[PDB]
């Protein structure tokens, strides 16, 4: 079961028990047994029959900007619903100390994975210096504010290892001002959807977060986990793409608003990201897919919420 | 209130403006925060990005109320998580007890209204005194069980022997009437789940019933009230008006069930009851849900519905 990604324009339809994508060249069937989540970068129309069909199969649909920024998601009715786990989730938010621990854990994890990135790329960092701020803090806002500076410095330390063309200077998001900002925005937008998909495969309610504020209109928990997995996946993908030379100036375009990837660039980056998502690890002593890790992080969290195993963030 | 679309067509962006095609009609979304689709509606990427930009949620439904899913845009409007308040009223024992008691109270009263309407001398209210002094949920449920048992046993006075309940039987049923009530209860279960999905309430969190079956426990809580109002009434009219005879039931290897003919008959009667007005029976369910939500945010204390018709 693999992620479906659609750059072309057309219409998703249901011709009975098969799902089709009609374009110029027209009706091509889709094996929906093998489809896990869907990603829409093209201008694509979806019929009610299709959407019903995709919903019936518990498949998520992810929608994106014209320059490939995350737009939104179609979330089908939950299959793995569990009434008690939800209550434990909410109990760890309602209790302030419990919330503080998790909120701190996410930022700790992000900071450590970030400095491991810098350590691996041979940049002297010691972002760890900032952890003292984090762990003695009593309010969530100041915690998040520290995480912001840490991220801000990490980029600026990453720029030392980057050529002027692909240097970050300010993180500029929607919309970018840089080839590198464009790249990172695109990759972060992929990662967000990926984490939402993996959360839908658990009994966790995706709206309840600890670091970020819960909203019934927002998958905030995915934002909580993206703290950890931005460093591990997205940043690495960006770095390898820029440094090995898969992306040149040719794959970027300038308009009045910002800088963006060409369709070619988007496809290159999409494949590299998917290629990292299936790249497997070796814990040098225990002797697993990057995506598996995401779901494992979710399971770690669940074991914490039922008081079984205290939550240590992935490093 | 939010936008709801029963008609069939296609949502489009002509060019910065939202339209419904089939015939081009524009849409004023300025005061709108969520959209509800009950019709067969197609949505263009341009439309969907336009909706996403304004931070509007789209909720999707079959014509018969099958919940499909929700589009959650990236753009977030300021809100709060209702689920947390839901869970807060479970985690707090006193709060849970109040609601748990409310559901059973409601059920008991609607049941007694049923018996009053069918001219059966009841006084189920007698049992409410047990209810309000109880401190554990199991005991509350046991009382509700007693009340249900007696209500059935007095309902039997008004029924012919063929369609008499004797024991409530469920896994599986032993009777044509048990079969009927089980079927109608399942239909009602789905209906209440549908109406719940049209709110922001999480359907798994209940108070009377345990969450930890992990399957729409809240629907069971509200079914306490609406079983009497809808399901039982439909059953009563079906058996006595004579729409269901023995022919519509079958004995199976284990238990008793409706034929496809029977299921269709019962389905039509139930659906027609849902649109019968006093404000239709279906609206009342959603109104109950809104009452519950107003309770959960400390605005209005929750009084259970008691049918006056
Ligand atoms: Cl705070
Ligand atoms: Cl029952």
């Amino acid at each position: 079961k693999k992620p479906l990604t659609i750059f072309s324009d057309g219409t998703l339809t249901r011709r009975e028990n098969t799902l089709y994508f009609e374009s110029a060249k027209g009706r091509k069937p889709l094996a929906i047994e093998g489809i896990y989540d869907i990603y829409i970068y093209g201008h694509v129309n979806i019929t009610s029959q299709a959407l019903h069909y995709i919903a019936q199969k518990g498949i998520l649909i992810h929608f994106f900007n014209h320059y490939g920024y995350y737009d939104g998601t179609f979330y089908p009715r939950e299959t793995l619903l569990s009434g008690d786990l939800i209550i434990r989730q909410a109990e760890h938010y309602l209790n302030k100390e419990k919330r503080l621990f998790l909120a701190k854990s996410f930022v700790t994890g992000g900071t450590k994975n970030m400095e491991r990135n810098l350590k691996n790329w041979g940049i002297k960092a010691k972002l760890s210096d900032y952890l003292d701020e984090l762990n003695d803090a009593r309010k969530i806002t100041e915690i998040m504010n520290v995480e912001a500076r840490i991220r801000q410095e990490y980029y600026a330390k990453w720029d030392e290892n980057l050529p002027e063309e692909f240097k970050i200077v300010k993180r500029t998001r929607r919309p970018p001002k840089n080839e590198m900002n464009a790249l990172i925005s695109f990759l972060n937008s992929r990662l967000y959807a990926t984490i939402i998909t993996e959360i839908y495969n658990t009994q966790l309610a995706p709206t309840i977060s600890y670091l970020h504020e819960p909203s019934e209109r927002r998958f905030s928990l995915s934002l909580d986990l993206s703290e950890i997995f931005k460093p591990i996946i997205a940043d690495r993908v960006a770095n390898r793409l820029v440094k090995k030379g898969s992306l040149k100036k040719e794959h970027f375009r300038e308009d009045l608003n910002g800088v963006l990837l060409t369709e070619e660039g988007m496809k290159i980056v999409t494949k590299a990201y998917n290629e990292e998502l299936q790249k497997s690890v070796k814990h040098p002593k225990i002797g697993v897919t990057r995506q598996r890790l995401i779901r494992l992080e979710a399971y770690k969290l669940i074991k914490h919420l039922v008081g079984v195993e205290e939550y240590k963030p992935l490093v």
